[PDB]
């Protein structure tokens, strides 16, 4: 009943300030929400070249895009036509810390996204002033029901030029516009999120992510 | 170049939990003495859905008592002026990150304030509205990778007498290069709304501060 | 490694202290390493009955019992015959922290397990402390190297009497007793804990568990 | 009930990253001048191989000068005593936890303590022992669910320069029914290991502590 398609087009406009550097980013895409895969190319329209790691940002560039087994509430595809908003806090190990929030509505077959992020207390000479990331490791969200709100928590890491990792804490509150949209029970989403193309600066970025929801072992088999 | 008695003008923007508002702030204090005092009035988005006291400690550095002994990197960096950026980290997850840009022209600095915080529970004292005042603090003010940073543990006395906690991270950077940095050392701080209207669209704040080297110094 | 066998046992003895109660709990079970599969005995021998939740205990009571694949390093029975130890904090969302240690050694087609538990901060009114925990959730653990060290995280939860869920963050790092033991790259472990059976005051409990390690998405 | 001049005598037991040890106190302290100092002896696990520094808050808020408008609690709780738990959380994921119970009879308070660690990088400033001191500090003590906390922003000055940054929250308890609780105050503190042997075997240690309401009234 969400009146959405097997193949949708996607819209966003993200604005932010990182360690006091402002920044616009346009995103055109398309996806196919049932696979839980879709795919966007994003052009920094102020701000460019951004002073810090592009990978920070991206997972900021929508869990309709998840495969949901028929066994799961599946929360997101039912808080459409009207749509939903989530707000996350990215808390990083040497103290960066971002916070975020996207509003998600629909238009026939587009979703439109108003994305804004914001972070401070990045270390000069850590891996995001200094641009030493290469990508997200994939991952793991746990998500879950906490006084009537659902709740997505996830270790993420950031994979490192010399091949360490750089460790951050991500908690996401999502929200359907709607009352009564039914609030699944406690369960996984798999993610996998990957820049597939860039230009030297990343003013140019095409991003691609997947993402599977499951029970866990031993259900998960 | 910092005159003794000093005006303030300020403007904050910002958003929380979706809530978008502008604040306009008119005020004066006295660097020397580490006191600031200034009215305040919600020109949009008034009067604010959540707790007024979230705010309060984004309306300088400037303003604290520094004794002879210890670096003053704050009233070292006028004329041209400092910004500070800080994140909130409160107990209940809500979180918020707000910054300033301070400059100062004759008597009188100018701050640009931006305020955006997110994930206040519904439910939780922010969005009820059960604060009564920040608890008077000390801030831990040291070096980390070249930048001048403060930490302080803050609480928020609640309606029916306990505390809701909240983490501060302050960085203070000079907009001049080779401002000198001072060594590690504490900050005494009180803030406190001396009045308000009843919903929180005009409001006259106060806070004194004052730097010290701790035990067994102070 | 052929230290590994497809059926293994297992001897156990806890000490800890969890907000200033001494307790003392032995055990014995089975396994199967290249299943991910093992089960235990518990009994508490001092201290008994437990003034606070048994769950936070039985993580503590060996990630060789872990079905690892072909392409994944498995660390874990590379280590083996001379064992490995891990050292586990668990940082509870209300304050309580525990630390918790294992040595693990074997002797024939037996492990021998060393445990300590210790734990504080536990508010008197948390679920803890008032015994209002019903299970682990399952979970992913995340295990990376660190500085030429394995170590695990894992966002880990407690469902609650009442449905809601306690959270706590594992972080574990791992040590292989000898130097050459190849360490693996980024990758995952699901696992699934469960009291299978216990007695009114937990005095007795069996324990369950199942683990598989994988790569994640796309993989599977 | 407490004298003004006390003995002290303690044994502590723990281990930190996998390393046993057991250490012995003997001390004097002044417990209304918030003076104390102590002689430590390891007597098992020596030489440590970790920064002896992370233990020295383990080796009593008896020991704090309470002005009379401030609840004392400490010393409210004596003859019966009181204990203590403590989390340590550093930046870089070292985390310990310790215990204190503190009973008292006659001229001598008596402590066991233990103390147990883990997590710290190999090679992070710990287990490297490139730490100098504690910074002086202050803990913030308010009551929550009707039991006693303090926090504190705690940092150790490294070989370099840098801080090692450190959380410390502590609940305390009085093991008698009916100690009243103090409202919302500051204890400053400061800690500095006097002397030390080569391999910190034996160690004389001393800590200084005041407790206040904050700003204005200092």
């Amino acid at each position: 009943m969400s009146a959405i398609k097997p193949d949708m087009k996607i819209k966003l406009r993200m604005e932010g300030n990182v360690n006091g550097h402002h920044f616009v980013i346009d995103g055109d895409g398309t996806g196919k929400p049932f696979e839980g895969k879709q795919s966007m190319d994003l052009e920094v329209k102020e701000g460019g070249p951004l002073p810090f790691a592009f990978d920070i940002l991206t997972t900021a560039f929508n869990r309709v895009f998840a495969k949901y087994p028929d066994n799961i509430q599946d929360y997101f595809k039912q808080s459409f036509p009207k749509g939903y908003s989530w707000e996350r806090s990215l808390t990083f190990e040497d103290g960066g810390i971002c916070i975020a929030r996207n509003d998600i509505t629909m238009e026939g077959d587009t979703f439109y996204n108003k994305v804004r992020f914001y972070g401070t207390n990045f270390p000069a000479n850590g891996p995001v002033m200094q641009k030493k990331t290469l990508k997200w490791e994939p991952s793991t969200e746990k998500m879950y029901v906490r006084d009537g709100v659902l709740t997505g928590d996830i270790h993420m890491a950031l994979l490192l030029e010399g091949n360490a990792h750089y460790r951050c804490d991500f908690r996401t509150t999502y929200k359907a516009k709607e009352k009564g949209v039914k609030l699944p029970g406690y369960h996984f989403v798999d993610h996998c999120i990957e820049i597939l193309s860039h230009d030297k600066d990343y003013n140019k970025v095409k991003l691609y992510e997947h993402a599977v929801a499951h029970s866990g072992l031993p259900d998960n088999a």
